[PDB]
């Protein structure tokens, strides 16, 4: 007992341009998508909870971060700081 395929179609969802929320690639003024820095993963400006602005994914040099990791990478979660390197 062993099934396996081989080869695969083309089509939208192989493009990979879709969010994660919906899994779509419908997009529009302010309903934009947007790729985030860390998961890597695609957030439509509207799906993610924070209403992400055209300005924000215009911005070249901006770092987006989607929730998902926003309270991730939180780890210090606001209290006492043991060890850590303060930076600019
Ligand atoms: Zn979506
Ligand atoms: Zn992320």
């Amino acid at each position: 007992g062993s099934s396996g395929s081989s080869g695969a179609d083309d089509f939208a969802m192989e493009m990979g341009l879709a969010c994660v929320v919906c899994r779509q690639m419908t997009v529009a003024s302010g309903n934009q998508l947007v790729e985030c820095q860390e998961c890597h993963n695609l957030y439509h400006q509207d799906c993610h909870k924070p209403q992400v602005t055209d300005k924000e994914v215009n911005d070249p040099r901006l770092v987006w971060y989607c929730a998902r990791c926003t309270r991730q990478m939180k780890r210090m979660a606001q209290k006492n700081q043991k060890s850590g390197p303060s930076s600019g």
